[PDB]
């Protein structure tokens, strides 16, 4: 019988190529969305037509806050009623934008930026570990949060932390034979409506065809991860980049 | 006139070891405390005694909340109202326990060490930065790509707070401020000292709080006025040690 | 046309395990030895007998020297000799001892430690770009970090490893060249070593209490030279079963 | 009595700002160079003039080769037989030029870069503690390693061997009471250079968006000397203006 995974803020670009993936390697899955209810719901009936009852919905915000402990307790148990077991878990969904130094209140940004990237994962990982063979996780990081965005302190502090548990959970949950790992992202698919003339300033940084990870390159060392190539790879973090993080100012 | 520095969790141990050698180099200085009340009027009694008006204390809860902000806004302001001025921020107060993945419940869990570690060194820095050789200091750690068991939401907080450092540093460059970090291995029964203190490949032993200060009042110095976005390790060779 | 690939050091141990499995994945492979003739041509005539004309050896010692640059050219022209073309190079011949700070000389020490870790490898680098789905894979050390102790010249020799593999990556991705590495923690140990200090380097091991089979190391290998490691360059993989983040 | 230093390429630019500023302290100096023989002997009597005997002058090729242990020997030995005692080394001399992996043979470029930057900090390391208060070495490095400039690959391996020798050195001399750091400068003294290439790195640094001074970065190596870092080993100061920091 398949095994079962949950991908945060799987609805849409990375998140959705890494259910897809997943999905297509005979994965069940649990999509978590928080805004895209309708691109979730239409990634699970797309899913769901391939291979009967083989995909769920899940919505949440992840959002630090007093009810994030049993919010994220809640997806990891809609995977168990859904599919009776979970092996994988991919902390995929994020919150990004700038927080100056110098419309949200501060305390707002913190919640949503080191919530999404780092508490959320946390908790998960605390019920995915609790509610327990090839099990893993596999945490979505930064390639560039030693050469971070300006003005981007809030969010390379979670995707910093999000580094931490990533080697912190690896090295507690091996005896329970859970092995933690994280894709590293440089530049990848970039936002639709962003200029063509923005995209190309990151794209002519990358060495390797300056061009932009797909979504389906990045979902590629995920399922790496999770794999039975990987048994013997924990508290790893593999850099998607095309060697972005090695260029200098 | 005298420079100011605002030293968080100085009550005591590695803060108290900060406050005093910066005093002793001219800084005015704020104590700040948040359980040790005690200790930090004491504190704050023999520096006024060797130089008048230039030690105050500063109590504030530092675990995350949506009053944090403010109380961090708070403990900036209390420099200024003091003496005027703040060219210093040490951020040194920390919350320091384990969490296993598998009567403080989580939530309090989270917000005592993230927050203590690196939101409220996140705001500071903020307040700090929005009311200006000034620079900051970050207590890092040393272990942190090799850390203790079931420290999760602790090591969570110290890997935030380089990112904070260095986040910092190249933010605040165009204004002065310089942002760096030391990082401690062992520091501040008898058995388990014994045990950690036998890990350590120079001497054998832990770090003095004064030998951590030491490299905190090197960064603040005129003699580190290009080093911005380091983070200076005081381990004794602790953290090349293998398994 | 079945692609080519050159591993070094791979009479024995993961250089064999990294060269069975590019055979397996339809690679034809330069099985590369330094002493081990025997166990070399072992390995081409097994795999010889399983696919015709897909293994050759090529003897080379490593030791850095004058000559040096021109053993490495050797190496990548017998791929071409053989095969026509050079897609692959893994660079995993390597010498490991101890060099204490406070019998080989430390002229000979240094030319066979920095040589074969770091020397070799960007002389090799530099006539497999020169002679041309291309990519170099590194074989490095989780440890680099947390060294051995008295083990300065190996220790220098892989963070130089690490240094190539960055800048290699850097400097040959426009010519469609990547250059990743695989760190291995704790994996086939010494045949010298007894089954006491084996069990001490096992037990440290959180993932399992034991090393890497020669088989997830090569494993690691054939991930970054295939088609789902394409935006893939300059990245250090670690297989270290979580080794590297135990403290002392 | 005085306390004695060793430093490395001091005849001018940083390495000089390192030898005057130890000098200041009340160290006496080895003032060792390869080509500047008018500059590091005009540093001599200058130092000389301000305190008698406290500065002397040692001609030497850190290039790697079969004579090098020796040379690294004399050049910890002339520290010896003039002041009797030798405190301090500083690992400062460096060869930098590109060495592109697509009249200078490779194999003497390997010799230079790999030498200069690695073998010869790790002779004079052996060669210091075998002779053997407050002792300890500082090894110039490089905070731009990890993002390394294109087709400089031998001197980004040699700087990322000095890194590791400086870890492994520092966990082995520990007991021995020798502590071994790094100081890694960013952009400091140019180049000479174009002006116009110059501005362009002085423009890329956050802090000032200018080069740090040499004395800038004799600072950082004064303070791991003193008695301020005497539980500091196995670290690396970074004297870079926050350059390292900023991403392509
Ligand atoms: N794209 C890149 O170039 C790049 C670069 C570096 C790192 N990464 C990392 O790779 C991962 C995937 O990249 P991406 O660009 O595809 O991500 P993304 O679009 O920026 O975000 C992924 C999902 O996160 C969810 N999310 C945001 N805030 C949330 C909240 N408060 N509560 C619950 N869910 C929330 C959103 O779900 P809904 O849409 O349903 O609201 C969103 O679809 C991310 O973790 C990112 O940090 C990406
Ligand atoms: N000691 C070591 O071996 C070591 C190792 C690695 C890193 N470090 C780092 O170096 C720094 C100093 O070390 P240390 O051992 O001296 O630290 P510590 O004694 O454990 O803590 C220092 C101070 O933090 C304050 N604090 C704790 N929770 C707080 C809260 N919720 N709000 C406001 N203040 C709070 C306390 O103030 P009150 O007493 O007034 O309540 C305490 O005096 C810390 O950041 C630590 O993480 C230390
Ligand atoms: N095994 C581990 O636990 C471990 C840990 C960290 C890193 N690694 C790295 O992973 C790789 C594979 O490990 P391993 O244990 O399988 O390696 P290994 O057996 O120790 O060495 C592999 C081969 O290197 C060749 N070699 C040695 N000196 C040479 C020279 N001067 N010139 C040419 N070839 C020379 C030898 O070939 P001949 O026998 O034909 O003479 C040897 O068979 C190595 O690069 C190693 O450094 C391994
Ligand atoms: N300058 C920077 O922006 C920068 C940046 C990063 C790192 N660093 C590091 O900081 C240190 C000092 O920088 P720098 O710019 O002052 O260095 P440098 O001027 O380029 O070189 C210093 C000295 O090295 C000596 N040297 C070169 N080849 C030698 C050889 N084969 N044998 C013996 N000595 C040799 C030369 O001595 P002679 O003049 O007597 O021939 C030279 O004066 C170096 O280690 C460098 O790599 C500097
Ligand atoms: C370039 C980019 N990076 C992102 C990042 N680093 N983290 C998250 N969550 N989302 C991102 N989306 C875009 C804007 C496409
Ligand atoms: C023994 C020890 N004590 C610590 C302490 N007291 N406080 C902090 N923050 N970190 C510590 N880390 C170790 C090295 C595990
Ligand atoms: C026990 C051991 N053996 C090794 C070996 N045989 N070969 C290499 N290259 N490196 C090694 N390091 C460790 C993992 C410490
Ligand atoms: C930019 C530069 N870098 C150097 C470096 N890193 N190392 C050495 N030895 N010399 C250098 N010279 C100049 C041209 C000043």
């Amino acid at each position: 019988e398949a095994p079962a995974a949950v991908v945060t803020g799987a609805a849409k670009r990375i998140g959705r190529a890494i259910a897809v993936k997943l999905h297509q390697t005979g994965y069940r899955v649990v999509i978590h969305y928080h805004n895209s209810a309708e691109a979730a719901v239409s990634l699970a009936d797309e899913l769901n037509k391939e291979r009967s009852n083989t995909a769920v919905v899940c919505q949440a915000d992840l959002t630090n806050s007093n009810v994030l402990p049993a919010s994220c307790e809640e997806i990891i148990n809609s995977c168990f009623r859904a599919f009776g077991r979970c092996d994988v878990l991919v902390n995929n969904a994020s919150a990004f934008y700038p927080t100056p130094l110098v419309g949200k209140t501060v305390e707002t940004q913190v919640a949503e930026l080191i919530g999404t990237n780092a508490i959320a994962p946390f908790l998960l990982t605390m019920s995915f570990a609790q509610r327990q063979s090839n099990l893993s996780i596999v945490n979505l990081c930064d390639a560039m949060v030693d050469q971070p965005c300006m003005a981007f302190s809030l969010y390379n502090m979670g995707k910093h932390a999000l580094v931490g548990l990533t080697q912190s959970a690896a090295l507690e949950l091996a005896p329970y034979g859970i092995r933690v790992n994280g894709v590293a992202p440089g530049v990848s698919l970039l936002p639709v409506a962003m200029g063509e003339e923005e995209k190309d300033k990151w794209r002519r940084k990358v060495p390797l065809g300056r061009r932009e990870a797909s979504a389906e390159q990045i979902a590629d060392a995920v399922i790496f991860l999770v794999s039975g190539s990987a048994q013997y790879i924990t508290g790893s973090i593999i850099k998607v980049d095309g060697g972005l993080s090695l260029v200098h100012a």
